[PDB]
């Protein structure tokens, strides 16, 4: 019955819905106050230094502060995760499995995670025996096809390498 | 069992995976590829001028190409939706639940879900009988103790005002 959270198998809710200390998504305080897991929590959940490095649930951006949250005060100035206003370089994974581009800027969508692309959730990454036994990177799993990922696909039956079943 | 997307509830998966087809959480072009429903999908899906005006799932950005992703590509010029690098004005709802601060911007957090919140997902808007018949706004529902929200402890038993089940 449960949704979201720690009870729904740490799954996130749409639409910044909140997910309350019992594992539901909603608004208002039961849900975005004390305990509140994900989503748009009030206030912020901790994060980045303040929290022992976790990153903000739903791309939510980390504050200078180390709240999470949207707008200038906490993707602008200052800002230590999530979606920054400032350029995020790689070479030093990206967090949150953001493609690390060619060109070492973290992003996501086909110029980051398309050709070239070095790390994170890349679009079509090579490995195995198809790929002279090269090894994935971000600790994912080499499918039985010799491409990257994780999910049962790549880490289940015919998985070459990475944290296989 | 189902753990994302239309099978599994609308749900979300974490840390960016890939929603696929079937509503499993991974990354590689079994989850990411095509029929992808939410995460890092490559290529990422359409939205805004290009879909209806759909929003991006988990926060991600709109390019002006109606395509979701993070980076400049995304999140820069020509941004359409999401977490733009542009600080977005309101008064006018604001997208995805985000709250509209006293002072009419756009974001998640105390500064703008907190003392002043217009709309949105307010921390703590008051409704109802204890607030002289006041209205929620984004059609959320006045839970019995007179706070707007959504989710069971707001639209379920008790609720006053709004879409009450
Ligand atoms: C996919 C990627 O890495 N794109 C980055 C590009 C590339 O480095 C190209 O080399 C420059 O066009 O550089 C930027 O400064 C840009 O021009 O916007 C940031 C952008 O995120
Ligand atoms: C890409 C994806 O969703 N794969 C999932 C598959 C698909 O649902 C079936 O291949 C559809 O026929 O089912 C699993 O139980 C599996 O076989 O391990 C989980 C796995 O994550």
């Amino acid at each position: 019955a449960y949704e979201c959270g720690k009870q729904g198998g740490g799954a996130l809710c749409p639409n910044n819905k909140c997910c309350s200390r019992y594992g539901y998504c909603g608004f208002g305080p039961a849900y975005c106050g004390t305990g509140c897991q994900s989503g748009g929590c009030c206030p912020g959940k901790r994060c980045g230094d303040q929290a022992n490095g976790e990153t903000c649930p739903n791309n939510l951006c980390c504050s200078e502060d180390g709240y999470c949250g949207f707008g200038s005060e906490y993707c602008g100035a200052g800002c230590q995760g999530g979606p920054c206003r400032a350029d995020k370089l790689c070479g030093q994974l990206c967090p949150d499995n953001l493609c690390c581009s060619q060109w070492g800027f973290c992003g996501l969508g086909v110029e980051f995670c398309g050709d070239g692309c070095q790390s994170g959730a890349c679009c079509s990454m090579r490995c195995g025996r198809q790929a002279d036994g090269a090894k994935c990177t971000n600790n994912y799993c080499c499918g039985a096809s010799g491409y990257c990922g994780l999910g049962g696909d790549y880490c289940g039956a015919g998985c070459q390498s990475g944290p296989c079943t």
